């Protein structure tokens, strides 16, 4: 029943040793034994029905029984730019189908820009994302990118529609006129808001400002609600049976 991520391609493999986190989780946490089934996935959008052939201390060996395409991705591409707890945002954004997450520093965020410190957390956040995919069934694991400043993230250009929340905005997520090939780049800023220079940058970069209701939302809520709103309007959440 349990889904286990594997960090190396399983194409053409008939057996393998699970990763450290998986081996420890399978044999020590869950205390699973020889013969029991697992469902492995390697980030290629395929799943691999498997069985435990060895459940030891420090290692769990499995055999691979097959390889099947199992796409649980949205057709909308969402790239979340999220100003810096973020564990909940990462987990829920992955369940909700986000493809890429870039953690950001901003001028008024309240945290000192620290590249090294952020890099360690991101390692742990990548593991939160892996576990979210094991849980929710996604067979492609989103990337948690290196910490960036908000102004530099805003200047990246990869065909995506740039969005940010602002009370002056006309459009809502529902009334967005155009969703381009490259999907959406959603900026969620911190409680401190944007500096004057960052505002001018969003303007300079052609961001489309959006409303998200009459109530004041905490950061976590605003990101999950906007993601849900994108997915129901232009993604797989709104699709019928």
């Amino acid at each position: 029943i349990p889904r286990i991520y594997h960090p190396i391609s399983l194409e053409n493999q008939t057996q393998c040793y699970l990763s450290e986190d998986a081996a420890n989780h399978v044999a020590r946490v869950l205390r699973m034994t020889e013969g029991e089934q697992l469902e492995l996935f390697d980030g290629s959008n395929h799943i691999y029905p498997a069985k435990i052939i060895e459940s030891n201390k420090k290692s769990v060996k499995v055999e691979i029984l097959g390889r099947e395409l199992a796409d649980k991705e949205s057709h909308l591409k969402i790239h979340l730019g999220q100003v810096i707890r973020m564990e909940f945002t990462i987990q829920k954004s992955v369940e909700l189908g986000v493809n890429v997450i870039t953690p950001l520093w901003s001028e008024r965020c309240g945290v000192k820009l620290d590249a090294e410190r952020m890099d360690k957390k991101i390692q742990q956040w990548q593991k939160i994302a892996i576990a979210a995919c094991e849980q929710c069934g996604r067979n492609i694991v989103p990337e948690i990118r290196p910490l960036m400043k908000l102004q530099d993230w805003c200047a990246e250009n990869d065909g995506a529609l740039k969005l940010n929340l602002h009370p002056r905005a006309h459009y809502s997520i529902k009334t967005l006129p155009t969703i381009p090939a490259g999907g959406v780049r959603l900026l969620i800023g911190s409680e401190g808001g944007l500096s004057a220079q960052e505002i001018a940058q969003t303007e300079q970069q052609g961001f489309t400002e959006i409303l998200l209701g009459k109530r004041v939302l905490r950061t976590e809520t605003a990101s999950l609600a906007a993601i849900s709103a994108l997915q129901i309007c232009f993604g797989d959440l709104g699709e019928e049976g």
